[PDB]
């Protein structure tokens, strides 16, 4: 459980460098499924909302990017494309957080045409399948969702 | 306290049904300081950031409203023009509530330039300076930001 | 201020049925532990959706026939008359509930689905300002309230 | 858990002080079911009895009204209008001060054809059903009767 | 009490089988008057109120009887359905109580009062044989029965 | 008791700013017997000898509102037409508190001509009844009198 | 619950016998809820579970019917259709139940649309209902779902 | 106790939402006397004072209300006019109040002249007279001044 927690938080960070491109760790790492629960427990706040919005944030800022100068992404997601991939295991809460992260997505603005969600066996392939929403170039920001029970 | 707080409640609330513009209670009422600064520093976000939040749901809502139909309020807040009262009694917490609010009015596509903020010397005097704002034809939500300390 | 809004829940409601002449039927559950919530939500004979809705159509129809002796009621045949429900976001786990009752009791009383309107809030204190204007629409012959407050 | 309550007391009084005309609060309020059966008894009367008492004599001091000058009404009601608005809701006693209320309109020298009743399910819904009689022009006093457990 | 009882219940069950018509079963059984007076006090509407909502349902799921998988269901809406109603004599402070609630409830559905046909009996049990004739009219859609049986 | 005591003070306070005519309020709340034979009793102590005579210093306020400017109202009663409005309910005290308010209006001046006095079966009844006393153009001002056992 | 469980029993097994069709008994007696619980709680196949198991075999049973001979049916749903009569006292423990019955036949091969659903309001009308379940031609077996509680 | 202050409240609160004139509520509500004392307890913060100030602040925020736009009020008291109701009993802190409120005015700039003072006998009778001089088109602001031991 330390080995896959490891690999694939190295995966998406080496991931987001190389391909300069947001990738949003909406990684649940609980060791008693009652905390994963509590990460996610009924709130608005979930941890795929939470997700969305950084990933929108980001989105938004590398669009301008690419006194003083000051930078920093709005909300507006509205003519936005984004990938998920979603493990499988455990998938109770994987699905409410998938849920969570496309409600953000549509409350800001975000279009279901333009969402594209994969699903994956195990939390050890996030990192390799994301690699091809990221390196596709229809793609704005990709976010990556898993639970990791211990 | 409990009777200032009684009647800025009841204040806002008449003022809301008869003039028909959405209005946030964004007032903190505590009995010790050490409640206030809790609801203050980093809790779950600013209240004013919350209220700014609840603000922008409803004037889209009313926007709209100006199988089954079902309506709810946008979170984008292009074009839609905002006044927010602030006390200025303890304005350590109340400067941190204006930040919180602005900063979600703005990075939500709102433009700062239609947002007018009107000052206020104590929470007693809320209700009044609402009523001029509310009354004035090219405000869209009215947030009222006050911090009640027994 | 659990307190604070239900009093001013139950005074704007009512301030706004007296003012606009149009029934709104207060289904709002108010409890101090979620325990005496799950148990207004669990649909032991009938949710205070289904109550709520019930009332409303009475009241609609005592209006549609109001606006020895003469006595006035309003019969539950909801056929032909059109709802506006306002329901809040805060614990939308039990108000998915209570809608899902006053729609059927709306349904099951010869109503169709396509004359409801339903509109979200974010907050409680949201509720009487966006009933108001479902109320002050003609089309609309009735408005239910639906909320909870915990304390 | 009064809310109720306190909405229909203050609707009523402020219908009353709006459109310049009386409504008798017939409410009978008791958490306890035997006190809401004792005051539906006769040992002073039914509470119905008592409002539409109430209601003639207000009726004809404003009709009075509209050494020292003293105002005060006479118990005929002969020639007037009531609208007694009811709810169903524990109807094994509202009918019952229904009963008593109407006997007393009656008894007092008012005829039925000028009773117009109001029927509700709840006790929510009496200031709203009132909110008609009593704007109606041709109403000389409104009766709200109900009761709360 | 205890064969009377038996007796009444038995037979209304096979007029039901044998007829292929809805009655439905409104006979309070109580060994003290007080339990009585808990089914004639206000619980959500009195038996007769529940027997007759009972008797609309059924005679609505046998009209339709009369995507995915078929499922039928009765609607309350009692407009156009004629119903036949008998009812014992005896303790009638109760008895009037329950046929008043009964009548109320297919009258404020939508059914007309013309087309409900009302059979008294001194005890209950004669019920069951005028329920028989009651059912065996072909302009009765449901029959509902009426009864108090203190021990 | 608590329902009847809040109705008749918010709806005569309600009818004063309104109408924009002195309303007293002389209402005596008792929870025992004693209390309010005490408050209805007192040795040269009535209340409505009190209350008459706050009437009387209103009426001369407001006569004349309709260094610095300094305005008070002089407690002579003369030239002021009342109008007093008496619960029936236990009239054993209602009676003396009328007397006692007669008393003191003739005392300073008043003349019984011009005091009006209505009647009215109960306490809730009390704001409707002063409502049409103080809408006659030829009233001076309006003094409630009532008792109220919890 | 004697009268009502005795009357069902009687007449369920009566229009069993009359009109020559299978007709299974699934309702459950008890007193507290606890058994209700417990006879539900998936432990391996509800009532309803079980009472469709045996409807099947005994439909496949009266297909062929209607050295020695032996008879006896299999456990194949398909071509078979069904009618159930589910009360809607406690529909939340009615749900679990019917969804058993409708997990054997369709897990049995057999497919939805055969499956007749009718709600009643009380125990006391489930015979009455099965009677015309039972009655029309294109109805193979009768499942009757009800909670008895005492 | 009890009524007459939420009547007060009531009324004050009403009558500035109604007649769109700031008022301040000038009033002391303390169980003890001693309690009353030490809120004006020879500071030069009394509860006059402060009230002055708040109501020069509101005066010059309605005048200039009837980047981004920010509104507030200047202590400039010069050339403006204001009304001060005062209650009798107790008039040994009523009296240090008014003259807190007076040298307020004064010394940030305000002339005696256009300082009106009206006594009234009770605290219950504050609303209704300050209504009078809150409709009067030569007011800016008024400021209630009472007392209210319990």
């Amino acid at each position: 459980f330390d080995y896959i927690a490891s690999e694939v938080s190295k995966g998406l960070a080496n991931l987001s460098l190389e391909l300069r491109k947001p990738i949003t760790f909406g990684v649940i790492t609980a060791d008693t499924l009652e905390q994963a629960i509590e990460r996610a427990g009924t709130k608005h706040g979930n941890k795929g909302w939470e997700a969305a919005l950084s990933a929108i944030e980001m989105a938004n800022l590398f669009k301008s990017l690419r006194s003083m100068e000051i930078y920093e992404g709005k909300l507006t997601a509205e003519g936005l494309r984004f990938g998920i991939v979603a493990s499988r295991f455990n998938h109770a809460l994987v699905d409410r957080l998938v849920e969570g992260a496309i409600d953000c997505i549509v409350r800001h603005g975000g279009r279901e045409e333009d969402i594209t969600l994969v699903r994956v066996p195990g939390s050890w392939e996030i990192p390799v399948a994301a690699g091809e929403l990221a390196r596709k170039e229809d793609i704005d920001a990709v976010i990556a969702i898993g639970v990791l029970i211990r």
